[PDB]
């Protein structure tokens, strides 16, 4: 395939010492978990359990994430990234790194976030609220991309919101990676509905622009009240669902531009599809959230060609955000 | 009717509240891997029933440290392994990477993370007041952590502290004499190296605790800020208490033994004598005055005390004004 590189923050890691990005060589110091009293289970994920806890030294509430150590290199990667981004705008704050004396199970301690339910806001959210919170996500993405990091798992489950205080945090940095120009990455990242075209066609030389496709999927689902926007049933079908909206013409233009060999599994399922107008998704239930500015912005995010999508900085300058 | 009992002021019941698997090292099952993955390079040092080597892990081309143990006491090897496994990953603690045996010899061997030791015999004269505060704080991080984990090191001395000065990295090593703290337990007093033994060991007071490590740390601090190695230069264990008494005085020694109803060995009768309490300022001279300050002397005074209960804990020591200049 034809090589590719990011249009922004291309050489940020190349210009820093190896200590910043060589996570494998990073020395992790595990403190004593006895300073934290577990209160209640908040959620259960893939190789992780989240708990609400109390720090007994200062009587403050914290969040404790207990990791099933299936991959040690992956735990080192998440810790180094969290340490580098610690304190950044709208990034979850790593407070401590601990192990229980008996179990020796790796655990990460974070700042407490008093989140509001996603299925509860849905009925009361205004056009302004969507513009406001989309801008808050963009602050986190322009910051982490400027720090040479791609999140690679942007989705509503990884965005915590405290609506009362109008506070947002981007969480779960377990799939994040350091961007190095010309590097070939694993395509088995992100969650099915938010996976970019480059991942589905096995194009390994991707960048920060992957996060911008995922952000576009979130915006489309919110403005149109259609969750998920691109509803695939497997990784191959996921590309077909995008092809039903963006057309089969631009998909071949994209694969030819980068000389990508299309998997034989796509032969009987891809078919032929026309490029659809964004206004076809407007209905009585969602029209109070749709506008010409919102549709122009969405159109610039959901594009097959990763190089053509708006960067997080370019997105922040769009007329959709003139009111925030 | 015997000596008065004593207990630690901090982390008193940390092992009492944990299941037996954590602290019952005798019942611990050790799995010995194959030493063929490691190629020995050169000898680094030779100790009592142990030889330390620089080695290469042939699977990833990385340098490691291999400690080969002469198996004179099996229970002691199990104790060191369980303690190293419990503290694995803690701040400034040497990291146990593997536990192996050579196929032919079957000699027990421990594999650790690599530490590139700076030779301090020449950089001893380049050390600043800030450097001593910095490295003393690094040792305190290791001690507050191991004490919080219910473990006493019992052999704190310069030989058991490795420093990579270029990267400002410090590690506390050789956990072969370490033990689990249980309140009211009577321990063997034949621990630590002569110059670093606390008065509790010298007067045969067995119910000691984490505070023993704080005396040893005080001996290291005094030898550094005064450029006097060792600070308390005894020729045997009885003479070692006499060297301490020539500095702290004999009045406070009698107050200590009376507090705990300690019976002083008859061997001290003709050698102890009578000694005044010396001011710490008397040890200041032209060659060491650049390392001494009122804050350094107040901190030292609060570690080098006969009464083990009166000494600062590692956490209390970290809050002293001597460390106000360090991160
Ligand atoms: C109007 C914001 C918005 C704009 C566009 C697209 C989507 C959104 C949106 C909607 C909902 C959410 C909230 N999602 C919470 C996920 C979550 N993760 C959790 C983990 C735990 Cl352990 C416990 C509780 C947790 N809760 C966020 C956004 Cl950005
Ligand atoms: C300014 C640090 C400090 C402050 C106060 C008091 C003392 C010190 C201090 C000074 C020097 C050292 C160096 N210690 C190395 C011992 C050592 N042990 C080794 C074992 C082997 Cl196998 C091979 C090589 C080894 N080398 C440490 C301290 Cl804490």
């Amino acid at each position: 395939p034809v090589p590719s590189r990011a249009r922004v923050y291309t050489d940020v890691n190349t210009h820093r010492p190896s200590e910043y990005w060589d996570y494998e060589s990073h020395v992790v110091e595990w403190g004593n978990q006895d300073d934290y009293q577990l209160v209640r289970k908040l959620g259960r994920g893939k190789y992780s359990e989240v708990f609400e806890a109390i720090n007994i030294t200062n009587n403050e509430k914290v969040v404790v994430k207990i990791l099933k150590p299936v991959k040690k290199k992956k735990i080192k990667r998440e810790i180094k990234i969290l340490e580098n981004l610690r304190g950044g705008p709208n990034i979850i704050t790593l407070a401590d790194i601990v192990k229980d004396p008996v179990s020796r199970t790796p655990a990460l301690v974070f700042e407490h976030v008093n989140n509001t339910d996603f299925k509860q806001l849905y009925q009361t959210l205004t056009d302004y609220d969507i513009r406001f919170y989309m801008y808050e996500i963009l602050k986190a993405l322009d910051y982490c991309h400027s720090m040479g990091i791609m999140h690679r798992d942007v989705k509503p489950h990884n965005v915590m919101i405290d609506h009362e205080h109008r506070k947002l945090r981007l969480i779960d940095w377990g799939l994040a990676e350091f961007y190095h120009p010309g590097q070939e990455y694993n395509v088995r990242v992100a969650s099915r509905y938010f996976k970019g075209p480059e991942l589905l066609v096995d194009y390994q030389m991707y960048d920060y622009s992957l996060d911008m496709w995922s952000l576009g999927c979130m915006l489309a689902s919110m403005i149109f009240r259609k969750e998920p926007f691109f509803h695939g049933h497997d990784n191959y079908d996921q590309l077909v669902r995008i092809a039903k909206v963006l057309g089969t013409e631009d998909l071949y233009d994209y694969i030819d531009k980068y000389n990508i060999e299309l998997d034989p599994r796509f032969n009987d399922i891809l078919g032929r599809h026309s490029r659809k107008r964004w206004e076809r998704f407007v209905h009585s239930e969602n029209q109070h959230l749709v506008s010409p500015e919102a549709l122009d912005f969405l159109d610039k995010l959901l594009r097959y060609d990763h190089q053509s999508r708006l960067t997080a900085r370019e997105a922040m300058e769009h007329p959709y955000f003139y009111t925030v």
